[PDB]
């Protein structure tokens, strides 16, 4: 759409012992996603426990890491600038204004 | 935005101990979501381990419960259809097309 707001967070993730960073990164200009095209790269996944927990969501977009651009770039360089990071990497990444309702019931 | 694509699901979800149906719902004509101000009733979690993990997966719209329409209903109203079903639920949802990326890098 025309009308999509983001909000830039800057984090920075410490690696841990059985998770690494604790995060999946999907996308890239090789690796678009499906039904849009999008060629972002993109926190497809979290994990419950691990170090990213509570610093990055899924569906947030990487702007940069370490200082590296993130915008049309291959899958496999995103991934390599995670891969060459020490026990730190600073990510900055943008997020979907909002979201959720006033009210949520579970049965 | 005019050109979502959406695949109709049928479910019939039964309750277990301690999960009830396993699911969470958000939305309604009183309750919309915060940015778009959709008012569907959509599943906005689902519980792992739990008797609706495979059937229903979270951002589902919610169409029918046991044949009553929850298109422009108060949220209250779809949570008694659920609360007065009995042992099952037959539930009727939309779901967003495709979704995903070929590759996928966990680290």
């Amino acid at each position: 759409g025309s009308h999509m707001i983001w909000e830039q967070h800057t984090v920075t993730l410490h690696r841990a012992p059985g998770f690494g960073f604790g995060i999946a990164i999907s996308g890239g200009r090789d690796n678009p996603h499906f039904q849009s095209g999008e060629t972002s790269i993109v926190i497809s996944d979290v994990l419950k426990g691990g170090p990213a927990e509570g610093q990055l969501q899924e569906n947030d977009r990487v702007a940069m890491v370490n200082g590296v651009s993130m915008d049309n770039v291959e899958h496999a360089f995103a991934v390599q600038q995670l891969r060459k990071s020490g026990k730190n990497a600073k990510i900055t990444i943008r997020r979907k204004k909002g979201g959720g309702w006033r009210r949520t019931t579970y049965l």
